[PDB]
Parts: C-alpha cells; sequence; structure tokens
C-alpha cells in the first residue's frame, strides 16, 4: 500500500534520495519480478504498491541501520528474487554484489534482471549455500554478508557466517521468538560472530513487526562450518 511518493520520501527522510534512474531501475524491478513470476515461483506478491512496500522498501531498511557507503562487497544468501541486495545496490551502486541461490531458474532471472537494469559489479552463482561456503575463493571475503530468510537463526548462521571477512557484518533481516534467538546465539557465538544489535520497528502503513540483525564477524569460522548440503537444516547447530 505503497504509493511511489511514500517510497520516495519515506527513504528520504532515512537519508536515501532516489535520482530519476534509480526510480526508474524500480520500475523495470517490478515489471520484470511479476512477468517472470508467471514462469517460475518468484514472489508470493505481486501488486505493485504491495511490492515497493514488502520488497523494495523492506530490502533498504537494512541501510537504515548500516552504512552500505563504508563497504564495498557484499553476498546474499537470498531467495532468488534479489532481495534485499539487488534494492541496496540500486540505492548503493558502488557496492560489488554476489548472490548465492540453489535454483538456476533463479539465478537466470537474476542475470536477465541484472542486464535489464544495467547493473555493473554483479555475480551471480548457481550453488547450494553450503557449498558456496566451503569454496576457497570466497570463503570469508565479503563486507557484509546478508539475508532476508525465514530460516531459523541457527541454520541461517551457519549459511553465512562463513562468508563474512573478519570484522565484516552478517545482517539478517526477519520479522520476529526468545527461544530461537536464544538457539541463534549460541551458533554465532560457535561460528565466529558477536551479535552486535538487534533493531525492532514496524513496516510503514502495514505495520507488521520487523527484526534486523547486525553480527559483527569477531573471530574466523571453524573449518567444518558449514556442514554438507542439508546437514545444518538437519541437525542446526543449536
Amino acid at each position: 500500500n505503497m504509493n511511489i511518493e511514500e517510497f520516495t520520501s519515506g527513504l528520504a527522510e532515512k537519508g536515501i534520495s532516489l535520482s530519476p534512474r534509480q526510480l526508474e531501475q524500480f520500475e523495470l524491478y517490478y515489471d520484470m519480478l511479476v512477468e517472470w513470476n508467471e514462469k517460475i515461483n518468484l514472489t508470493s506478491i505481486t501488486e505493485k504498491k504491495e511490492v515497493y512496500l514488502k520488497h523494495f522498501y523492506d530490502s533498504i531498511t537494512a541501510a537504515f541501520y548500516v552504512d552500505f557507503n563504508q563497504v564495498n562487497t557484499i553476498c546474499d544468501v537470498g531467495a532468488g528474487a534479489g532481495f534485499p541486495s539487488l534494492p541496496i545496490k540500486i540505492c548503493f551502486p558502488h557496492l560489488h554484489v554476489t548472490i548465492v541461490d540453489s535454483l538456476n531458474k533463479r539465478i537466470t532471472f537474476l542475470e536477465k534482471l541484472s542486464e535489464a537494469l544495467q547493473l555493473e559489479n554483479t555475480t551471480f552463482c548457481h550453488d547450494r549455500a553450503e557449498t558456496f561456503g566451503q569454496r576457497k575463493d570466497v570463503r570469508e571475503s565479503y563486507d557484509i554478508v546478508t539475508a532476508r530468510a525465514v530460516a531459523r537463526l541457527s541454520v541461517l548462521s551457519e549459511l553465512c557466517l562463513p562468508l563474512v571477512k573478519k570484522n565484516g557484518l552478517f545482517v539478517a533481516l526477519k520479522a520476529a521468538a526468545e527461544e530461537e534467538l536464544n538457539a541463534g546465539k549460541k551458533a554465532i557465538t560457535t561460528l565466529g560472530g558477536e551479535l552486535e544489535n538487534i533493531h525492532s520497528f514496524k513496516l510503514p502503513i502495514e505495520e507488521s513487526d520487523r527484526n534486523i540483525m547486525v553480527i559483527r564477524k569477531i573471530k574466523n569460522t571453524p573449518k567444518k562450518y558449514p556442514r554438507k548440503p542439508g546437514t545444518p537444516n538437519k541437525s542446526p547447530i543449536e
């Protein structure tokens, strides 16, 4: 239920002023997302104002709490539709963005999307996150690793923290309890992280709860993590 002006003015209030190019990039993103969503499952939400609020604005909220001007490289362990890293990339076009996804059909969408949007320095990798994080080339190589996921925090941490460089950040965009946070906290410590902040707020208009967790990579991840594809899900660290 967010119109273009509410989108534009909402971001302006948070220090993000969109150019005509950036605004056209979001229009194109919307068009392509809904078109490809006819071919494959990419989004549960297709009404334009809903997508602007729940995908674009929701993704960009990360930038309200972490300063993307101070970093260079992002890795997104995503749901295949580019959230939240691509809206962030549109807002912060200096960023080098990598997205890893397990479905090649979604990788194809992201490649076409990036080309249409004329994005520079984007890398899309068809891979299981468990496989990706063991690769010598990418392990502990990113300034910020983002994930907007339903995944249990303990599972998400195993997938994400091994990709964060020492002293970098893992930023988790979530919608909420005490039990999974507690298990999450223990996994985070095991994986070489330290929880810095949980920011709790509501999405505008809808007023639904959101939480963003910012975790600092304070030491190296043990070599055993991430475990083999499917192991984190079957037997989460905590």
